[PDB]
């Protein structure tokens, strides 16, 4: 069990090597059988590892979060808990009834007070890709269903038994 | 060997630092009548030293939350009296005699560098301060015979220990 | 096993720790029209991030020189347009449209911190550039099938790889 | 080998553990007649070097407390006189000749950066010092044949060594 | 194998770690007509980078002394002209054409941060300068077929190499 | 192997990591007229570099004391003359001709950052300067045939070496 989790860390993720401010996209497979608590541990581990919002730096970066396969009932409720625990994010909807605004995701990438970025669906994700100009890397962790990632994006796909192992690899 | 049981329990549930992030860490230690007072104090001092950052260099300080159960109030209050005389300054939401539970005193003491940790008297004050803390809260449980019930929405670990003495090197 | 091949090529010729000095390092890759622009940009980003010191602390900055051969100008200009759009600012000796090759831009961009690396369009630009840098120059050539003819007075190492993807983790 | 029995003793029974913390650490060593003066001084210098922090950077200094038993007063005062000659300044609660025991001098000497450690003469001076200290106390006992009686409310560790020379490497 | 005897010749003869102090370190290489100028230049760049500390932070700079023997003056001057063109500024005691040997120029260049190393032309200039440095000197000699007769009061080490390529691995 | 014998002798008695202190360290070496002058210099230079801290940052400088026995005064004065010519400034309590032994110059030279080490001429000046240093004094004795007699109140160590060249590896 612990040797299965060791090979996935070293082969694909390379957490210590990669520190440049890249538009890193973390696509996670949210299902009904997994609970919100384990998703929040994965989100907190992704943000704490792949963002640098320290005051000393001059090139801050924040990760991008995308979830698929789940309903909007627990996707919005996970979003509601995360804002209550002072993990401030953006998703391109700064007010109620807004259209999707990629610029709010762009400014939140360099904003030190915004910890990560949420992406609601696939159409928000594809519209975000054409708006970021800097280098983008896509990391996907999934259990059953994968996602159609554009072929010109540097992509990795990682298969896990369930959602609990993702926070170790990240 | 006994060094291996400590090494397994130190890594299976507990992490060494949990990234040193300011989190509402709750340490629930199951105090018995058979457990000596001073071996609880060694566990409290080890928990406070490892799981708080009260240095002046930081701008995001944090302090652990301590809860004890399974023991009477006679030796529970006796433990709290000794910890105050040894300059281990804590708070429990009771700033004066005949006070109601003030969970905001635990909120300020979490960010206070002069308050080393936060004491929680019992279950009713434990659930009251759970709804007063908005930031991420984690519960660490160290029990021998009796395990408390934690709300299912919190990240919790439950670690069985042979006695109270081996809790000190796990944390 | 299988990863011992990549470890041996890393240890044999190309070491990052001892090469902290500002030399005019030339990196030559074999674009063979069968690898896409994705794996080329991963190799360029890894070469640039390792083999340049554009930090504001240092007073002797340096940037690598990048040369590609064996490919058409359609996907060479396609690769160059993507790199400039991704804020990886480079110079190729052509500061404006219709310009002749100006090697002084590659001289200035070598010591410039906002210029990340230097592009070389073809072999004729490469030979003209080598007469412009006075300080010590090294040539690192990575290729699969076709090897360039480097002049003999330069310190050169040649690395053969199975495909273009192995160059990323070698450097 | 002889290094192996002290290696497990240097880590398991006693260790560095919680250090750079201003605790009232009491070191109790068995000074005997067969143990000469020189190896006691090498043990005292090693205890002072490791278990005190008197640098000007800190604002929470601490110094160890030294207690000796099982020896005559003639070679106890000979050891105290030689340590004071080599600028290892200590206090024993007797600031002048014919003074009663003043534990306040050991209160100030514990936090004094210019006072390297604290001396305790016998058991009556040790018990009265314990009541005067309010902060956390730990008793580190090193003995060969006879072990001193310590109050049970204190954290105690007992080390039985083959001779006094092993104490300087254990501590 | 080749990587085993390389480490044995590296570790035993030359201790890289301890020698950080400013001593007048003389490096003697056995330049042959069969040895290419490019392979010599990599050894000089490796010798200079490892054995000089000309940073602006320090106050005790030092540079290695370089001596070559067994080769003609045609390629020795060609090697010296190539190193000066690559901004590897050296001195050799001949500040102008027709000058006599000035060991004082080698003395000033030893503490000069703008001068990277010191060239010595032949044996007679090597013996003349040895009476001019007063501080501690060491002679490191690398040779393949012909060895020099170093004066016996100097700390000398002699390394026999198969060819000139592995000298830069030792330094 | 032979490299073990240097490693056991180094690890058993002399540790650089554990001392790091302003102690009056005495290094007594056996100059026995069969080793030439030059190998004593690398021994003295290694002892001075490893066992002294004369940086401007520190407020507590220290320099080692060195004593040579068993050799004549012709090569002992000859060794002293080369060390002073190589800018290794020392003192021996004789600031002028006709001076009596002044151990004060060995005291101010101990705390002097311009005095690298202290020379002891013979056993008469060694015993006299022992009573002049108030601070803790340690004696390190390296010998091959004849061992000097050390007073029993000092921390002394005797290392038996095959020859003088192995001493600089131990220190």
């Amino acid at each position: 069990r612990k040797e299965y989790l060791r090979k996935l860390k070293e082969s694909f993720i390379r957490r210590s090597v990669n520190t440049s401010p890249y538009a890193r996209f973390f696509i996670l497979e949210f299902q009904d059988k997994t609970d919100i608590k384990t998703v929040k541990d994965c989100i907190y581990k992704i943000q704490s590892n792949w963002s640098n919002l320290s005051k000393r730096t001059d090139r801050p970066y924040s990760p991008f979060l995308l979830f698929h396969g789940t309903s909007d009932a627990n996707l919005y409720e996970l979003k509601n808990q995360l804002f209550n625990e002072d993990l401030i994010f953006t998703d391109g909807y700064p007010f109620k009834g807004s259209v999707f605004t990629p610029k709010m995701l762009i400014e939140g990438f360099s904003n030190k007070e915004i910890h990560f970025q949420f992406i609601n669906d696939i159409d928000d994700f594809n519209e975000t890709l054409n708006s970021i100009n800097i280098r983008k890397e896509v990391y996907q962790f999934y259990t059953e269903n994968c996602l159609d990632i554009p072929s010109q994006l540097p992509q990795v796909n990682i298969q896990v038994k369930d959602f609990a192992d993702i926070k170790e690899i990240v």
